[PDB]
């Protein structure tokens, strides 16, 4: 699920900017 | 957010797995 990935790599992506 | 990165990583590396 190449879609889902690109997703939750967003989520993730954002997340770690957060801090 | 590191940890909140890591669990999604997973989430979205374990998504990639599943296609
Ligand atoms: C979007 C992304 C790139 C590299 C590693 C992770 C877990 C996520």
């Amino acid at each position: 699920s190449p879609e889902e990935r690109a997703q939750l790599c967003t989520a993730a992506e954002k997340a770690d900017e957060l801090g």
